[PDB]
Formats: C-alpha cells, sequence, structure tokens
C-alpha cells in the first residue's frame, strides 16, 4: 500500500525530469532497505540482477548525510562502488532524501535525463517537493 | 502537523517558483468545504494583515473546489464566477489553478513575464498538486 504509493511519486518525478530510471529506497535506523520501488527496468533484466540495493555507493553516501546530489557521471564519484552485472549503466545522476525535519527515511532518484543532458536546478527543485510528499506517506506509515 | 505544513509550504514555494508565479497559494478542505490549510508566498506580512480575513474559498476558487478541474485564465476578474478581490488585496490579472486531488486547490497569478501560463507550467502544477495531495491523504 505504502509501496504503491511511494511509486506513483518515483513514475511522477521519472515522467516530469525527463528520467529514463526513477526509483526510491526506504530504510530503517539501522539502514537495512525496507521497500525498494522503481521505474525503468524490465522484469526479465531485474531477475538478471538478481538482488536488491542494500544502498551503498553513492546511494550510501546520501543515506549517510542526507542532501541534494547531482552528478554528470554518477560512476566517477569517489563514494560509487559500481553498478553490478547486468545492471543498466547510468550516467546523469539526481537524488534527494525523503525525508521529515526529525528525520531522513531514504532517497529519491533519477538517472539518465532523456535529452542526454544534466539535471537541472528546477529539477532539483521540483524531485524535492516530492519527495517531501514521500516523506509523510513514510513517516505515517 | 508540522511536517505537513512544511510540505505544503515547500510545495507551493516550487510551483511559484518553477512556472515564475508573481504569487501563490493553496487551500485545503474537508469535504464539507471548511478550510484546513491556508499557505501563500509573494505577498509580506504587512499586507496580509490590511486584508484581515482568510478566503472562504469562493469565486473562482470555490468554483475549483466544487467542479475539480485545472483552470488557465488570461484574467481571473473577467470570469462570469469571479467575486472579486477584497481591499487591500493585491490586485492579480493571470490565473492557473488545479485541484489537489480532491482535498483543496494549488493556485498561482502573475506569471512575472506578463503572459498567460503555459500548457507545460499546467502540467507541472498539476504534478505538484498530486503531490500535495498524497501529502495529505497520508495526513494526520
Ligand atoms: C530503475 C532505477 C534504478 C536506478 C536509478 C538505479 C541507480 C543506481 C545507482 C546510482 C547505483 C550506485 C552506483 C555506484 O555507486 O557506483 C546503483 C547500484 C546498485 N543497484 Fe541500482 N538502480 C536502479 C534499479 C535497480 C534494481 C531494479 C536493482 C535490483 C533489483 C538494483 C540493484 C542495485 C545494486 C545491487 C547496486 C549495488 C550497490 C548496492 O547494493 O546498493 N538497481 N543503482
Ligand atoms: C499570495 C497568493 C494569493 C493568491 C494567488 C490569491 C488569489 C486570489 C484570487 C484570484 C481571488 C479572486 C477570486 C475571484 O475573484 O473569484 C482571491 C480572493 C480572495 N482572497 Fe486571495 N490570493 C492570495 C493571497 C491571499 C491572502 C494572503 C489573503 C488573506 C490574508 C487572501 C484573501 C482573499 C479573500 C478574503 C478573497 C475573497 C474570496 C474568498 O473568500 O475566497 N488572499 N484570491
Amino acid at each position: 500500500d505504502l509501496e504503491a504509493t511511494l511509486r506513483a511519486i518515483v513514475h511522477s518525478a521519472t515522467s516530469l525530469v525527463d528520467a529514463r530510471y526513477g526509483a526510491m529506497e526506504v530504510h530503517d535506523r539501522q539502514h537495512r532497505v525496507l521497500h525498494f520501488v522503481y521505474e525503468g527496468i524490465d522484469e526479465e533484466t531485474v531477475r538478471r540482477i538478481g538482488h536488491l540495493p542494500k544502498g551503498l555507493g553513492v546511494i550510501g553516501l546520501l543515506i549517510e548525510d542526507p542532501k541534494p546530489l547531482r552528478l554528470d557521471d554518477v560512476s566517477a564519484h569517489p563514494a560509487s562502488i559500481g553498478f553490478p552485472p547486468y545492471h543498466p549503466p547510468m550516467r546523469t545522476f539526481l537524488g534527494v532524501p525523503v525525508r521529515v525535519r526529525d528525520e531522513s527515511f531514504g532517497t529519491l532518484y533519477l538517472t539518465d535525463k532523456t535529452n542526454g543532458q544534466p539535471f537541472s536546478d528546477d529539477d532539483e527543485v521540483l524531485v524535492q517537493a516530492l519527495a517531501a510528499a514521500a516523506g509523510i506517506a513514510v513517516a505515517n506509515a
């Protein structure tokens, strides 16, 4: 039920900022993954990847210190861990925390803006707003 | 609900800045149409004090509440449902309003280039309103 809500927010973000891929992870205070929702990857590829993210690399960075982050090439970030086998290669990156004041619960993130360009300042503002709505949904589950 | 309040203010702020509106507001109501939340941007405290009473959601805003559908207007005061601005309320012309869904209305006025709001503006603002709907629906 919560996941369907989170899935709508991802869908809205992905569509509005013209991203090829979008996802949201929600974690407990031990930073164990509770929910993982996404758009842009089909089921056969998901099976081939074979395991859910644990929130490492750049996502781990966002989980460690929740702050908006935009990168031209996520794989060049020093915190990058690299993609697992069969995971689509992704380059441009936009990530923002899913939170309320007292607490950060997760990360909403988008990759590979379909115009081949980096995500914009407006993209970031837009996704922060949708993330805030998601934060309310999570804090109230 | 501080958290909800903060989210609705961020959503109004994002809508207002993203479509370059001079003014932005959101009203939230129950099914009896009493005002639960009213959030706004672009008017200073001194002017708010002069206006005095909060909107009851009448005129064109009332229309959006009764029949929830996006509405873009070149001149809000020329709409036949228009009730007019109260004393000391800034006059406003161009208008973009969309239902928050329906729990309310997100609306913007006076795009700063003087032009009507665009199709893209409407799409952007309806998405933000949908987000506000989620925030409200998952409140308190
Ligand atoms: C569809 C939207 C998706 C996006 C935008 C996305 C994005 C990313 C990013 C940015 C990284 C970090 C790369 C780095 O730090 O070098 C990553 C890693 C990873 N991804 Fe995805 N991914 C998506 C889908 C998926 C899916 C569907 C799965 C599995 C079911 C998955 C599993 C993983 C795993 C296992 C890692 C390794 C790090 C970790 O375990 O957290 N991803 N992804
Ligand atoms: C800052 C963003 C604001 C916007 C975009 C906005 C927009 C509008 C518009 C377009 C109308 C005319 C409706 C019609 O003629 O049918 C209206 C009416 C009205 N406004 Fe505002 N307004 C804003 C702020 C405020 C504030 C701060 C107050 C009071 C403190 C206020 C109080 C009222 C009242 C009392 C009415 C008469 C109708 C009603 O009660 O709903 N407005 N508003």
